[PDB]
């Protein structure tokens, strides 16, 4: 897929909001575990996300959780639009199953979160890895 698009939402999970952020045409993913869902939180992690890679357009399955204007002032500063064009709901699934298999590694969700995250990104699947397959990608767009 188009390499600047990334999928952005959040699930629940022990009382607690996970947000997940997924690059669609690799399957790479980057989390935090966040105090609420708020305008703030997601304008935060949206202008961290595009200080790192470049982010052109995001999607998102809920809609509503871009309207505040905490949002949209963070996408007008980074340049980002809202992409309106199986992969997330594979790499979403693939992310709970591994929190839950390494939750009792860690005390706090938040590390059993980054634990997975990490197991996720490095799964060599052939037959590269979702980080391999990234900065190939990235590195490929951006000669030319």
């Amino acid at each position: 897929c188009s390499p600047g698009i990334w999928q952005l939402d959040c699930t629940h999970l022990e009382g607690k909001v996970i947000l997940v952020a997924v690059h669609v045409a690799s399957g790479y993913i980057e989390a935090e575990v966040i105090p609420a869902e708020t305008g703030q939180e997601t304008a935060y992690f949206l202008l961290k996300l595009a200080g790192r890679w470049p982010v052109k357009t995001v999607h998102t399955d809920n809609g509503s959780n871009f309207t505040s204007t905490t949002v949209k002032a963070a996408c007008w500063w980074a340049g980002i639009k809202q992409e309106f064009g199986a992969v997330i709901e594979s790499m979403n699934k693939e992310l709970k199953k591994i929190i839950g298999q390494v939750r009792d590694q860690a005390e706090h969700l938040k590390t059993a979160v980054q634990m997975a995250v990490f197991i996720h990104n490095k799964k060599r699947k052939g037959g590269y890895s979702a980080g391999e397959r990234i900065v190939d990608i990235i590195a490929t767009d951006i000669q030319t």
